[PDB]
């Protein structure tokens, strides 16, 4: 449609707030529309992933975004089934999780409620990780899987809990998901660099960044 093309054109120009406001104005931010038009959902998730947060937007747009990424709404449950159901598009699954994180991080004010939703997200994500490495064994998106685990560690365990990075976060996840380390050690981003190797290296770099970057400013 012409109106959908207008939204796409705003996205191409990185007028992301205007893109989302137009989607809201025309009624596209709606699970019923998402189910009937996969590319409308794809645009919505991609645009929301670029927004620093959802807090500076108009009230109507904000309420419609929150309905899609608040974990216990009917619309979020349905959207999650659609996005997590396409195991071939792991990078979009990762965008969706980042959008859920953005709601907890910036739209929630009560730390007790933030913790409550963070724990819910942890279960959703760890359950999905098991599904992915089981159902897509032999057909793993190595780069997407590295990104997924690093969202869990750096955005959820570190950022949402306000907790310093540690290799123990990786080993703890592997003890709850015993299939994980074998999978990640056997898949390679490059010669002699497994996903596990890369994640542990990322954790080490993040530790040094956390310790030193502000000192150097």
């Amino acid at each position: 449609s012409e109106v959908f093309q207008e939204c796409v054109n705003l996205f191409i120009k990185r007028d992301i707030k205007d893109c989302l406001e137009k989607m809201s104005e025309v009624g596209f931010i709606d699970i019923t529309v998402f189910k009937s038009n996969p590319m409308i959902l794809d645009l919505f998730v991609s645009a929301c992933d670029i927004m620093p947060s959802f807090t500076k937007l108009g009230l109507t747009l904000q309420s419609e975004i929150l309905n899609i990424f608040t974990l216990d709404t009917p619309q979020c449950i349905e959207t999650r089934k659609i996005i997590l159901g396409d195991l071939s598009k792991l990078l979009v699954i990762n965008k969706f999780f980042r959008c859920c994180i953005k709601v907890i991080q910036f739209n929630l004010t009560d730390h007790t409620e933030q913790e409550e939703k963070t724990l819910e997200l942890e279960s959703i994500m760890s359950d999905f990780i098991f599904v992915y490495i089981t159902k897509m064994r032999t057909t793993i998106d190595v780069v997407g899987l590295q990104e997924l685990i690093e969202i869990f560690i750096f955005q959820v365990k570190v950022k949402l809990h306000h907790k310093k990075p540690s290799p123990n976060m990786y080993w703890a996840l592997c003890k709850t998901l015993p299939k994980l380390s074998p999978t990640l050690k056997g898949l390679y981003l490059s010669k002699d660099v497994s996903i596990e190797d890369a994640i542990l290296n990322s954790i080490d770099n993040k530790i040094q960044k956390d310790k030193l970057e502000v000192l150097f400013q």
